């Protein structure tokens, strides 16, 4: 039995690890809805969403380390996937210390004109582990 409804935690993006905004993080009837908010208001919209069945491999790969299958990814503007989005995206999670603090990793999406060049996510993994029940 899931606990949570809505949360936000902020997010960090690679340039280094630099500052982007806050997830929010959903419990929908079906699954899981994240959405990414940029700036001030700002940039607002989806992220990424997760069908119920993948739910459990969501909550142990955002608290553990592991993998999760999307059922849609869109990332942020610099991502291919932004315009269109990407259906069944399997998301890979490690955790990583960033200045003597533990963070849950991701890569996401290729970069919109580069040669495989791939954006990288980090999430402090304190306040997953605080929320995710």
């Amino acid at each position: 039995k899931i606990e949570f409804s809505e949360f936000t935690v902020k997010i960090k993006n690679k340039n280094n690890w630099a500052d982007l905004g806050d997830l929010v993080v959903r419990k929908e009837e079906d699954g899981i809805e994240t959405g990414l908010n940029v700036g001030k208001a700002g940039y607002t919209a989806t992220f990424f969403s997760l069908e119920e069945s993948e739910v459990n491999n969501f909550i142990k790969a955002m608290t553990e380390g592991g993998s999760f299958k999307t059922s849609l990814y869109y990332g942020y503007k610099d991502e291919q996937s932004n315009a269109n989005g990407i259906q069944n995206k399997e998301i890979i999670t490690k955790i990583e210390k960033i200045d003597d603090f533990e963070y849950i990793t991701f890569l996401g999406d290729k970069i919109k004109d580069s040669g495989d060049k791939v954006v990288e996510y980090a999430i402090l993994l304190e306040d997953l582990k605080k929320n995710l029940k």
